[PDB]
């Protein structure tokens, strides 16, 4: 039937070897495209086409989401997320006042050398102290002198590593959307597009801009199924015949 | 006669091998273009042209519709559509509450091992139970914990397969529009443009964007008729000569 | 005299073989351009230009109209319009109600197999019936079931054929426009740009879009005259001296 | 001295061979530009620039006017305007009523075959009538059938011919503008830019569109003076020292 | 120290050979840019980057002013302005009324042949009259008809010549800007970017458009210093330590 | 015949799917308006009109009543009214 489509799709990815399944229900774009290589074989006295050679049926996929998820980066890199891993990160402390005896007390847990910044953008790298007391020289600051300390601390959280030699596995993807009825303006059917053998593409970009909500985007390349030699399947199951 | 054209065309595709007929009457763009290869011969004292060599007349077609139709994808792929085929698709159930004896009961028809998602984005893959009752570990949820289950179900619907080695067959296209009369502002004639031997082009793209109405588009390449050596026929039939 | 030009040109084309004359007085753009190939001959100490070599003087024409005319397509293809020719076109009837005995009566004159479309976009290709009575199967429709029939009919009208190995002949073109007087704001003369020997160009494009008035456009390539070696003759004839 | 320039330039062209002088006082743009070719000669350990080779100093000019002059086209083509030359142009008149005895009387001075157009866009090419009476066939028109006649007439006017093997000779150009005073707001100086040996470029384009005032444009290439080796001279003459 | 820059730079150029000093304090843009050539050397098993080769550090400069100055053109051309030089320019006289005895008297000082223009754009070139009386033929003008005269006059003023075999020599450029304090909103320091050894680039363009203020622009290429090998020296001297 | 109108209208809405009928007889304004899209074709020497392109006939209605009625909100929302429901 001639139907009207006016929405995007819910996307499901499944890994082949393991079966780990990812779904996105807050997508903003789901697209796929097909390209093909054509050539004409000419000849004869009139120099007219005698044959058409066609090959290289290629399909590409693109998905753009509305929220952020680390598993997308996992899929792109073909890696695994290790939960509850200890990490070394940076931290900043503003407003340390140098006391009368020129000593500053830190209220954090440094792991490496602490670097101090005065109001004129000058640095002083002092090693870590036990009690958390640092003797700031007279040439650096005086009484009632707000300063800054930049030190490394310890945290725990999920860690994903990007290596220079590990690539992606093979996946199975499906888009799902709905199709309306022009005459009656009610939902007519559900449309499923299934790709049974795809390869994630390693090209991606993440740009953080102030005041801009980040929308990550991923791409895939579809390949022919090993057994059935299928690249995609389009299904338009109705909501009355199920 | 000099007439005014201000409308689109109703398109009638038709396969040649069997005569299967497709028609669209809600089009949004119907266009065709012609290209040719030219060269100049030069010689003598002065480098003046002596001949113009012309060859390789080519014609292309483009159609853009307002509704969706699986038959267009079938036409591009040169494949048939199976009716009432059983397919395995994905489904989602939200809001399962884990009871006092950590039992979760599904109200669907699982076919493959279910996957459970807690509120912190963690997965648990468990095989399908007989009574649809699953024992969620206490490390996953305890009580009053909305969970999500993603499982595969079965449905009946139409099916079109895109294969890596199957290509398109030949068709016969024809547009149809009306031409107005500048003096009297009444329909003067009907204009039919008939292409008797075309080949659908495998290049196509389907992009689903939220809030945007999908308008599919197809392309064709016109070839000379086998016997008459025609490539296109333009006909203007008045409404008084019938 | 220094004059102001603010209008388009009335265009006259004339075939050289037989004198067949076409004119357009509702033009929308008339332009012509000249190109030339130049190079520098250098040498000596300092690498200074010693000569300039010029050749390859070319002129092109472009005309864009406001109405539609099959004669322009005839000029581009170098063919002839064969008026009052019988043609085979498509037609469609909506609303055929299947009666109690499952018979549908057509109100047109089919020439080929009729194709029936039910409410769910399914096809049934039946042959031609003498009495115009068709027996629709029970699996296709029932009582009070509006159906659609697509069949081929016969018409008569002007036929133009586009051939894969037929090109255009030579022509003679002339523009005409008026020039004003910047002091008196009154018409002063008429400019008659004349091209003695042009050749139509095969490039062409027709694009039908809903809500858009079609404006066809044709292009020409000017060539040197056979004897006088002219390529354009700009004439500014005053209307007080004729 | 630091001044402000906010206008175009009055332009003067002079031919070298005979001294024919053209001037434009209603220009809309007068520009000139210089280009040069530079290369770096490197070597040694570290690959550092050892020398710079620069040559091929080129200068180009562009002038865009607000009115139309045939002398500009003559200058570009390097030709001469012939005054009071007899020419054969096209003319057309609408509304010839076919009388009771199917005779149409022309009110012009045809020179070649007259072509008649009925209201249905059909042509009839009749020869020249001595008295100017033409017997239109009854199959072509009847009583009260307004027709159209297209025929060639004779006029006199200025003729400029464009040949395929004739080019432009050398010229001498000068721009003049005025420069204000930032402090006193009054005119301070006259700026003269003189080019003593230029060659008009053969590239030009003339496009006529409805409702658009035509502004012709011309280009030149400046060349070194044959004895002084000057490409341009900039003169800044005050209005108090003259 | 983190500061805010929100202005342009006062620019100073100095010639190296003699110390001729030019400055501009009315600028609209002062920019410099750096480019470098990079390449990766790979090898081994896995095709991993083994080394990075970097070379060809290049720095470019661009300055855009708000007023006009012949000194900038001299700097680009590497020439000198010869002040108080006698020159021969063009002049125009409108409104010459031909008297009863067809004599026209000029009010200027011609040096070459005077060219007369009638109201219909026709020219007549006559030699220089001793008393400034010219006998216009009766075929050109009769009485109470205003004509136009174009003749060359003599003036004195500055003169910059552009030759085909003269280029620019080395200079020394310096910008100056001020920086603000984000906390106090008061001027904090002055920034003096210094280039010790640059080379003017002979690629400029001067375009005069009606109603458009002219802003000239110049470019430079910075080169390494002979001894210290420096290419630029950014300095951020403060306004309280100086 | 040339007649004088000096009053409002009684309005009768009616659904098509089921035939549910709503009527108002205390209206205060009943209006309808028509709009259309026009354009001109131009060409030749003189830039004279050659055709008027017309399309997109559109009609809108507005009704303003004097009393309150929940069925009007139901009509706007395309929703049904449940009777005797317990609410907090």
């Amino acid at each position: 039937m001639k139907t009207v489509i006016q929405d995007t799709a819910d996307v499901y990815f499944k890994r082949k070897s393991d079966g780990k399944l990812v779904f996105t229900a807050e997508a903003q774009t789901a697209s796929f495209s097909q390209a093909i290589s054509e050539e004409k074989l000419r000849g004869g006295i009139g120099n007219k086409p005698l044959y058409i050679l066609k090959s290289e049926k290629e399909i590409n996929l693109t998905v753009k989401n509305a929220f952020f998820d680390l598993e997308w980066l996992a899929m792109t890199q073909g890696e695994t997320i290790q939960e509850e891993t200890k990490v070394k990160v940076f931290d900043r402390e503003h407003g340390l006042i140098v006391d009368d005896t020129n000593k500053v007390t830190l209220k954090g847990k440094p792991v490496s050398d602490v670097t101090f910044y005065n109001k004129k953008g000058l640095t002083y790298k002092i090693a870590v102290s036990t009690d958390g007391t640092y003797t700031i020289p007279t040439a650096f600051a005086a009484a009632k002198d707000k300063l800054t300390a930049v030190y490394q601390i310890e945290k725990v959280g999920r860690r994903l590593a990007i290596k220079a030699s590990k690539f992606s596995e093979r996946y199975e993807v499906e888009y799902r959307t709905i199709a309306y009825n022009p005459d009656t303006e009610e939902v007519y059917s559900d449309i499923y597009i299934q790709f049974p053998n795809v390869s994630p593409s390693g090209e991606f970009e993440m740009s953080l801009e102030n005041g801009n909500a980040l929308a990550p985007e991923i791409k895939f390349e579809a390949l022919a199924d090993t057994d059935t030699d299928e690249m995609a399947v389009v299904i338009e199951a109705s909501r009355d015949e199920n």
